[PDB]
């Protein structure tokens, strides 16, 4: 019942805006902090060597993209290593960033462990001497970092342990964050897998963000300097029930309306498996959505930025170009999609029912 | 983490047409629910004997008042008994407030009760039978309801118990409500008594709501079919420090953007204690608040609707006129106010701008 | 961190006296509070009408049975009515009760209740006007009281909202009894309703009491002025893996100990659909289990207790001696279990080996 | 509501096994795992260089006590250097305890870290690659672990966050522990700091110790797997109310009994600042309570156990056999004191018979 002010107005003002640089209009996130696990993954997955000068010259692709894509790139995330390592004219990656109009982030979280008496559910580690890194981090450029949470939709998941824990080790994550002027971006993926319909994916993620809010205001976070990067509202990847992007929208815009306080500064999503058309698509749909929604709505996507970047490099140096055009396209699309001004093909256009109504209480 | 539907698609749409009709732009709510103890206080400022043909006539002179409240009444709460009078032309209550464009509220808490082991705090009773109760007010002209619980800031309130108890009580009322067709005004109010700041009600406030609506979460509460009827977040009446009504409209509408979620469809302030001009004045620089309101921001007024009527009627059928053009003249202010149109200079529209040389990042 | 004492010594010492005397060696407690629903269902069980009169009649057979069943009966526990009516004597049920050196209870709920957007599952009501109640029945001979609180065990239940919400009523309940001096019998039900096995059920068993504890924590309950009355660990009653009494004991005890703490004075068993039989068997296999029990561990038993008798008595006046002495062996039988020393006998009857299960209205 | 056994059979007899042989009769806890932070200080008091070879010659000298210490030493605490160094014979100190009958224990947490947004309080670090950290402790002789959380009794604190957080963090190393075969001693600990009274610090220890388990439960906590080291209850060190060794054991032991479950196999307290003797007396007092006590009440001294071994050390190898003299006559005395047959000076006979005057009513 007495406050004891973790922040005081000038720490308030720095992390509010940098929160609101990485989300202003048209402007979302690249997520290119893959661990050396993920993105060994990744280059194995185009027959590519996965040493530390491949994982720089790619990281180097991405950042050195032309200058197109610097009013769609208000934030980049990266892992420890880039962040300490260099381009080929001798400027550190975080210099690169910054002089494109990109804030510096830094992925923070040290994986996911097992939650030992739950159905293969995790929470995630990474807070021992994280007030120290995060000093350090802010020092060598980085203005805002990544947490990332895993949940998954079961029979008998998530869990109360699950959701009640992830909760709290993020709002553990975000108060350390912001005593040392870096603002936390919160991800708490619900993952997509399994046969789950849209309905149930809804009703998870409302529980999951109220769970998450109430986590954030129990450990006095300051809402303004975070953003939120969840999982969009979709049906499960294996899910017999088919749905279009409106519905999709629909959901996900009527689920963060119902848990996700006006006070924070935006919300960027993460692409989770989606192709790069999808995930621009329903970015836009959402964006479409005619319902009010106080927070900047844009992405923060590894997968849905890099898919064609990745595959047109191959791990050749000569495709340099190539690689960094198919990147750019992407960035392009989703600055269009956070702003709801994203047209891939031509859309429904003709075929208009006469039954299907646009009934949000259906949601 | 599964779902089983507390409501279906048509009852959602009722509860949340219900819910925008209250509060629709320019109407705020006449709360003339006091119960017989507190009626009887009124009744006493005015030396006029408690009987129920005085609560009538009084009930009656608010009710009639001519058409120029219409528009600024979205819907009146009614104590149990004033539910079943009738006016003079025997048309009951009820029917007198719909013909008048309002919605009909029904206020169905049994008053506080103390907690055992905390330093003076309650809780609410009411709960017992309460569906039943509902189902009745329902078909007897009721479409919501009205429940007051009670907090106090203190050396040691509001306590961590009193806080979890009085939101769950609250989440059990509205989610009996909505299984009846009723819109539930959710009342968390926290007394202005005692020497606190802005800065400490504010805390408080945050961390109350924070609570509420994480109860209403647990507790599968359609938030789209719901009202909340908060306190103003203000210095406690014994605070020596000033404030402007400018800086009590920042607290508040900070307050309510770190905990209330956008779905909410709308926030009618109590005004607890503050006189008629003061919570008008103040309703309005809260809708002139520069910060982002995704809800209605508007009334709930009992004090600050009666004060002054009731004044002029003294218990004398004589004064009938004059005491309902006090009540018609805090109609018409706050319809003004809750759209921050309010200026003492008559009725006008978008007062004079100033500055913006303040921050927000002070609260 | 502040402790504002919810009761004093002299409160709390009358609170301990009570339930000590209630639980003393060899003693139990016979649940004859039936409600007039579930009474009734008990002399249709027999065709006998459901009057007040044979309701009387019957309650006054089991209270006045001869004085064997004294150092067997610790408490009874009544319904309303019963407590307000006479022996054929003119004497009060209460002081009936007491001349026999038993302590006189009074159940208190009000029934369960819906919770919305559950799989069928409930909470309990009966807390409106509590504390008067509660005040008028010491004054009326009551020394303590009974609230049922009832769980299933299904695919999805008992959800974490159920065992939230149940949890925190019957700490409400108990905070209200014993600030009015009346020691409060906490029952968390689980139904053996289903097919699940034994583990399943101590396992939800232990989930459902830390929750109640945790809840009468922070009411400030004392709990050495409580008792607790809770469901055996059993397998479903559609189980078909077998088990023996030493094994029921065992997760019965191995339950109660990593949940119960060592200050709650004692916990009388509910028979839950036993027959007259099991329960006493289970009970004496329970007392006999080789852990450390910290608790006095026998009987609140309604159906083990009445089976026989209700069969003997058939709704016939002149099977009223027939009909007691069912009833006294039965509480020979189980106030010997309660102390390990029961190994049942030749004859008990048919009606002693069948079962009293018995499903709920709702499903 | 289902089960995923976080524990096999197997692994829970281990467990058992393990924790009850620490807490067996007459043996307690040498705790000498002092970080290099906190052994600096203890060697400059007594002015020796903070070097690892005199924190190796140190926990020597206390490792090799002669054989009269077997009995009485259940089980030592290391810290991490001192579970890797050995004995001037070339011996491994994990060797060196389990030859002279004791379990080897390892200190895990990470030390204090602040808690944003609280005056002044703190929760511990350390689960990051514990899982990893305990493989490698048991493979290398540690059976059981120790994590150290801190909370301070002041005007607002400990706050339902600092209770909370530190229940949590408690019962996630609680988990992980468990998962890789060792017992995990629990250490919620109320610093004895400020001029609060007796009856303060035994409602704050109820209060934080029924936190800590019902967090162990939502985390699936094998109980009987696990030992408590809890601060005895005791007058805050400024408190200028005095009170008797039987009312200190009184409220300790109350405490205890309305909140640790009769599974939890042992507890251990700390000494936390009390003297040599002053520590002894309370374990003394505290194991003669007469109110019944279901799990082994012993010591886990740090100070309490070195304190004159220290001081008659000096930093001096010629003071070997001085030192040890000095730790050799606490261990026999605290070993006493969880039997309840130590006495100060010269013994008499170990006759228990009743207790003083004190109403545990008055608790």
């Amino acid at each position: 019942p007495h406050s004891h002010p973790a922040l005081t107005p000038e720490q308030k003002k720095e992390l509010s805006d940098i929160a609101h640089r990485i989300v202003a209009p048209g402007k979302g996130i690249l997520a290119a902090d893959e661990s050396t696990g993920s993105i060994a993954k990744r280059l194995q997955s185009i027959g590519t060597e996965n040493t530390e000068e491949n994982r720089r010259f790619y990281r180097q692709l991405l950042l050195t993209a032309d200058d197109r894509v610097n009013p769609c790139i208000g934030g980049v995330i990266l892992f420890h290593e880039t962040l300490y390592q260099k381009a080929d004219d001798g400027r550190p990656f975080p210099q690169v960033i910054k002089s494109k109009g990109g804030v510096v982030g830094i992925k923070v979280d040290k994986g996911v462990v097992p939650l030992a008496g739950t159905n293969g559910e995790t929470t995630t580690q990474g807070l021992d001497g994280l007030s120290e890194r995060c000093a350090q981090y802010k020092k060598d450029g980085a203005d805002f970092a990544k947490w990332r949470c895993v949940l998954k939709i079961g029979e008998h998941t998530p869990s109360a342990l699950a959701i009640m824990e992830n909760a709290n080790v993020l709002a553990r994550y975000a108060s350390i964050c912001q005593q040392n002027g870096i603002v936390p971006i919160v991800e708490p993926e619900i993952l997509p897998d399994g046969d789950h319909d849209l309905k149930r994916c809804q009703y998870v993620t409302e529980k999951v963000l109220a769970a998450v809010y109430k986590a954030l205001s129990d450990h006095h976070i300051y809402l303004e300097g975070t953003l939120l990067k969840p999982n969009m509202v979709t049906p499960g990847h294996a899910c017999t029930q088919k749905y279009s992007h409106e519905e999709i929208a629909m959901a996900t815009v009527t689920a963060l309306r119902r848990t996700v306080p006006p006070a924070v500064t935006g919300v960027t999503f993460l692409s989770g498996g989606q192709s790069e058309e999808e995930a621009s698509i329903n970015l836009n749909a959402i964006n479409k959505c005619p319902l009010l929604k106080p927070w900047a709505l844009t992405f923060s996507y590894g997968r849905a930025l890099q898919a064609s970047a990745l595959k047109a490099w191959g791990g050749k140096k000569e495709n340099l170009k190539a690689a960094q055009e198919e990147y750019v396209k992407r960035a392009l699309a989703n600055s269009l999609a956070c702003q709801g001004k994203y047209t891939p093909s031509g859309q429904a256009g003709a075929a208009a029912s006469e039954s299907l109504f646009i009934s949000n209480h259906a949601y």
